[PDB]
């Protein structure tokens, strides 16, 4: 149902529980998770998102999301 899959990342400040939270927030909210990124210095994840969830961590960005890459609202590939 989502608008597709997305890939967001969190700065190197965000907390651990926070990560699981934000992600969980999407799980409960709407978006889902299919994969995650537990790299050294890189804390991100990949899964299903939408335009709604975006605005969520889209505005608060900078102090939460380091990089956001939407692949749902692409159309015409």
């Amino acid at each position: 149902g989502s608008a597709g899959k997305f890939i967001v990342i969190f700065k190197n400040d965000v907390s651990e529980d926070k990560i699981r939270e934000t992600k969980d927030e999407v799980i409960a909210e709407g978006g889902t998770i299919t994969n995650e990124y537990n790299m050294p210095g890189m804390k991100g994840f990949a899964g299903e998102l939408t335009p709604q969830s975006l605005t969520k961590f889209q505005g608060l960005q900078g102090d939460l999301i380091d990089s956001i890459e939407e692949d749902g609202i692409v159309t015409t590939q």
